[PDB]
């Protein structure tokens, strides 16, 4: 059954044995260490797995009726991972002196590492921060209730953790410089830095700003609006299924009123100001897009000698970042998360109608999401290209944040959002709401979604597809596109295939309403790259599992669709079942991109050096020169070099053998196979459980 199949695997994730949890009771990125991604080593903890803890303990507490372990998740992520410490030292220092007509000083963005550090200018005033006011008022201080979101959990980068020296989880700051630092090219510095390492009398600041003076010893946390936004889509769902301690409920509230930092532009400059390349100040909430950007960040001196601090929003928006039922938890009489503070629940309730808009703007002409927005072109408030699509003036991205990878590429970027629009349109109709601008435009765009999604997923087939990794139709062509996909498909028994990657091309026609949308006939998603990610399973599954159940609820049955979809979800359940071996459900994964282990591609400046966490002198010997077309002028040293304890791990052998023994550092290609891995991720298992879970929940019932 797949009750059991859900306690089955909460069982496995939770126990001592498996390996899942750090002693310190903190989840780790993946039971494995040797793996980079986004976090850089599989010992990192992220605010992801955090989120994805607080989800999988409410639907355990709502099976067990207890509700002790969501408890005591959260008071972990409270002790550990939120930089809030009533009781003990502060871990704002100096956030007192935040001015909020100033909250930070301008630097641009670049489109290389090399090209950091970037000067502090201030060459844009900030604008006004106008929930600072409001926060204080609210809670009594302005101390940043939200998850940072990168924890060194085993104090594997040896950096301690200087404001709560008792606990080994220490705070890391990893990617800094623009665009194109991949989680290869980042250099792991931390959140507090006293300068003990990094550059002497600089720590690592000099790395990524410049000033006229000498860099104070400072701390610097930034969280990610996903992560923050989950947590409180678990404790949505914990309240509807009877949980009611206001004490933590309280907590959720608080976190979703300071969230809203996520909803102001970089520099506080007004929204569309940029467009002709000359933004200026916001007033008011004119800085306010309504949207959750990709992170927000703060930091201040450390020491008596440093009585300042500073935030910034952001100014890129990403679709895969928007969570709507956290904006619903957070703004209706329904939700249940209502914020006291005076604008708190009203920002977020402009805030769900703005990303329900966001996601029918972005969805390609067959149907999938592309990638989302800025405020900042360039990051340095270009004018928008010629003809460049927008949405409330700001320009439109195919890869908001991050081009290496391009960040709307992978899959997983399709199915985490477009489960929480299937839980929304389900929670809509459940309140008893079939008519709103609001739950008409999740319907569409889930609808559409799911015809999209079901032409390539694969159970118990296996897909046909090229050595580039497109999908063959019956005729051995190429699909590129377009609604009605015909994927030829050969019998394979207890195999999945989902989709891995999609390739995007052309824009969105620009928003002008609901209303007015054209069907964005000129953008289009080549979806690409089958393979068996269970993590992103389990995640479709609720989305096919939602969007069904709220089929019915609308209907009184499930609609066509609605059929396939639950039949989809049921199917990818039975299948996936058979991969559970014993600590998760997983499969084997090849990983040609860790030949960057290895490459020299980690950007150093010129006339710094430092040392590392580890211990190492860095850049150190072992580098060469930075491409000159990137415009710095320093040197690259490699991800291994960086980071020498890795070459203690137990996989660093076989990994640098496989190297040596397959990748031709000439072509740049693996000749003999790529590595290969089988991954226990605690995202992706808490994926899988709840997948199981919430069938069980809303279709078996
Ligand atoms: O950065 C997004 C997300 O990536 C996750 O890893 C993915 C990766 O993006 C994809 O290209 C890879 O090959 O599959 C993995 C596994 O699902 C990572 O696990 C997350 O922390 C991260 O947020
Ligand atoms: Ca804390
Ligand atoms: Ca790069
Ligand atoms: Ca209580």
């Amino acid at each position: 059954s797949n009750k059991e199949r859900f306690l089955t695997l909460y069982h496995q994730i939770k126990s001592d044995a498996n390996g899942y949890f750090s002693p310190e009771g903190i989840p780790y990125h993946s039971i494995e260490t040797l793996i980079c991604e986004a976090p850089d080593y599989g010992h990192m903890t992220t605010s992801e797995a955090y989120s994805y803890w607080l989800w999988l303990e409410v639907l355990y507490g709502h099976y067990t009726r207890d509700w002790s372990k969501l408890e005591a998740a959260w008071d972990n992520m409270e002790k550990y991972i939120i930089p809030v410490n009533e009781d003990g030292n502060d871990e704002q220092p100096h956030m007192s002196a935040y001015n909020p007509s100033s909250p930070a000083t301008y630097a641009s963005e670049k489109p290389y590492p090399d090209q950091y550090p970037s000067q502090l200018s201030g060459a844009r005033p900030a604008g006004q921060d106008p929930i600072d006011g409001e926060l204080k008022s609210t809670y009594g201080t302005n101390e940043t209730y939200l998850m940072h979101w990168l924890l060194d959990v085993d104090n594997w980068y040896k950096y301690g953790n200087l404001l709560n020296p008792s606990h080994k989880a220490a705070y890391v700051n990893t990617f800094q410089r623009g665009q194109q630092e991949s989680v290869w090219e980042a250099i792991p510095h931390p959140s507090q830095d006293d300068k003990s390492f990094g550059k002497p009398n600089e720590g690592f600041m000099s790395l990524f700003t410049k000033e006229n003076q000498v860099p104070a010893a400072q701390w610097r946390y930034t969280n990610a609006t996903d992560a923050d936004a989950r947590a409180i889509q678990a404790i949505y769902w914990a309240k509807e299924l009877g949980y009611n301690n206001s004490t933590y409920l309280d907590k959720a509230k608080k976190m979703g009123d300071f969230l809203r930092y996520g909803m102001y532009d970089k520099y506080f400059q007004t929204i569309g100001s940029g467009k002709q390349g000359n933004p200026y100040p916001g007033n008011g909430k004119g800085a306010c897009h309504y949207l959750m950007a990709w992170y927000t960040s703060w930091g201040g001196g450390l020491g008596d000698y440093a009585n300042w601090s500073w935030r910034i929003g952001a100014s890129h928006c990403h679709q895969g970042y928007q969570n709507p039922v956290a904006a619903y938890a957070l703004s209706s009489d329904k939700g249940g998360l209502k914020p006291s503070s005076a604008t708190g629940a009203s920002d977020w309730e402009k805030t769900l109608k703005r990303q329900l808009e966001f996601y029918v703007w972005l969805q390609s002409k067959e149907g999938a999401i592309a990638g989302g927005a800025t405020n900042s072109w360039n990051g340095d408030y270009s004018a928008y290209p010629a003809g460049r699509s927008t949405f409330y003036d700001m320009a439109y991205e195919d890869a908001p944040v991050y081009h290496d990878p391009p960040s709307n590429n992978w899959f997983g970027m399709q199915a985490w959002p477009m489960e929480r629009v299937a839980e929304l349109y389900y929670i809509f109709v459940k309140d008893g709401d079939k008519t709103s601008e609001n739950v008409q435009m999740a319907k569409s765009c889930i609808t559409k979604w799911v015809n999209y999604a079901l032409d390539y997923i694969f159970i118990g087939s296996r897909p046909v597809s090229d050595e580039e990794g497109y999908f063959l139709d019956d005729q051995g062509r190429r699909i590129l596109g377009g609604t009605n996909a015909t994927v030829a498909t050969t019998s394979a028994p207890g195999e999945f295939w989902l989709p891995g990657n999609i390739a995007w091309s052309g824009q969105p026609d620009t928003w002008n309403g609901f209303q007015s949308a054209t069907g964005n006939p000129n953008l289009t998603a080549v979806t690409k790259d089958p393979t068996q990610d269970t993590g992103v399973l389990g995640s479709l599954v609720k989305a096919f599992t939602f969007f069904a159940a709220a089929t019915k609820l609308e209907t009184g049955n499930y609609t066509a669709l609605g059929v396939r979809a639950k039949d989809a979800a049921a199917q990818l359940l039975e299948v996936a079942w058979n991969y559970n071996d014993g600590v998760g459900i997983v499969t084997e994964e090849e990983r040609e991109d860790y030949d960057r282990f290895f490459k020299k591609e980690v950007y150093f400046p010129n006339g710094w050096n430092g040392t590392f966490g580890q211990g190492n002198q860095i850049p150190g010997s072992s580098t060469i020169p930075s491409d000159p077309q990137r415009g710095g002028n320093g040197v690259y040293t490699s991800f291994a070099d960086l980071r020498p304890n890795i070459k203690q791990d137990p996989a660093w052998s076989s990994l640098e053998s496989k190297y040596q023994s397959s990748f031709n550092e000439a072509t740049g290609k693996w000749e003999n196979g790529a590595p290969v891995f089988t991954y226990h991720r605690f995202w992706s298992q808490v994926d899988m459980a709840t997948a199981y879970a919430e069938y069980h929940r809303l279709i078996n019932l």
